[PDB]
């Protein structure tokens, strides 16, 4: 239960903009987000293609969370002792891009954007340790 908990806890330290806890297994659903931000908007389909078999698309054309485009840096989503995966929002005309983190654990995805000017080891880093912490109450 209490998967805000996680949220808030993501959330106190003011460098990150979004976090979301979802859950892939059988029908991917939502179990926790920040109201009004972007990950609260994912979606099933898109759930299925992080999780994907197929992999190939990925540093080439990209992908999207919650309709955001995406790019990936780094993808060990499904290889072990990562379970991981790095992304860059995708902007035009000079807009500021993001660092997104996504983690998975035995259960759920976790995952994580940072705000304007915030090193992505940092967004890695905490998303990473909050999967690892989640997989110790085994979920």
């Amino acid at each position: 239960a209490g998967w805000n908990a996680y949220i808030d806890n993501l959330m106190a330290d003011g460098t990150c903009q979004d976090a979301a806890i979802v859950g892939y297994k059988d029908s991917p659903s939502v179990w926790a987000a920040v109201p009004g931000k972007t990950f609260v908007n994912i979606t099933p389909a898109e759930v299925g293609v992080l999780v994907g078999k197929d992999r190939s698309s990925f540093y080439v054309n990209g992908l999207t969370l919650g309709g955001q485009k995406c790019s990936v840096i780094r993808d060990s989503l499904l290889q072990d002792g990562e379970f991981s995966m790095d992304l860059r929002t995708k902007s035009t005309g000079g807009a500021p891009t993001f660092n997104v983190t996504v983690t998975k654990t035995d259960k759920t995805l976790v995952l994580l954007m940072g705000k304007e000017g915030v090193h992505g080891g940092l967004i890695n880093k905490k998303c990473y340790e909050m999967a690892s912490h989640l997989r110790r109450s085994q979920y």
